[PDB]
């Protein structure tokens, strides 16, 4: 079914990200992105198991085990897997995805959705503005004024699906 | 021209090396290498101008004072540009490149070379093998022991020219 087909390209990609991970994870949330002429960003993060911290990919290489070229080898695989499922969906849809977040839990349970709008931020704003949507995170003086670009928008009443998660006073 | 539009993709490809490269540089030296599944290996050395010492392209992130995403960015460009360029070539003359090597210097000038042959070694065997040809380099036990993979076909007098540099004196 196009279900199964989807469950599997999850589980490829998770496969990858599960083994860039150097320790027991609870929880992962990843954030792809490919436009029409190959302008890609992507990046997850995962709450450690031990540390009950969300820690950033980029980070991995400051306590990895496995010589550098092994985890940028698992790097270009998940690369290449977000491009090739690109665009087996287009062929199939009619249309691309231009962006899409997966979350999974270690119980096994995983959510996907897809989005078709145009990001105008680049790499290091995106997942700053990720971070706060997702974890409030308000970060470093020049991080922070970058983060305001993205607060400036929000402000004037534009919003960014794409890098967003899922009454009392 | 096709040598204009092909020299053009060598020209982009040595920018986005330049932007990650973060000092004076005197020569760099890439290899890339993508099969028709799209399995892929890419990597730069360049040669420091102060230093005169090699750096390693993944050695880069330890000295940054930018965003690691800012680096990121640049490699993730690097990395389409080479399969944007690939899919190119086999469109124009009927069938892909394998690999590639190029050489460029501060003067601007360079080397470029293309190959169509398999390779069987993976990223760490390759990179390894790749600075033995080139620089001479025996590494640390298990990296010792991961080069000698490669050391034992050389033995058997297999050549992988590929990821070699690009006379009767003594």
């Amino acid at each position: 079914s196009l279900e199964k087909q989807i469950e599997s390209y999850y589980q490829e990609i998770a496969q990858l990200i599960i083994d860039m991970i150097p320790e027991e994870w609870a929880e992962v949330r990843f954030y792809a992105q490919e436009d029409h002429d190959g302008w890609k960003i992507f990046f997850f993060h995962y709450l450690s198991a031990s540390s009950d911290e969300w820690t950033k990919d980029i980070d991995i290489r400051d306590v990895i085990k496995v010589p550098q070229d092994e985890f940028m080898e698992k790097y270009n695989e998940l690369s290449f897997c977000i491009s090739d499922f690109r665009k087996d969906y287009a062929e199939a849809f009619g249309e691309p995805w231009m962006s899409f977040q997966m979350t999974f839990y270690a119980s096994g349970k995983f959510n996907i959705d897809f989005y078709y709008d145009k990001n105008p931020f680049d790499t290091f704003l995106t997942r700053l503005a990720w971070q706060y949507e997702h974890f409030g995170t308000i970060p470093d003086s020049f991080y922070k004024e970058t983060l305001n670009e993205y607060l400036e928008e929000k402000a004037q009443g534009k919003r960014y699906p794409f890098l967003e998660p899922l009454h009392h006073h």
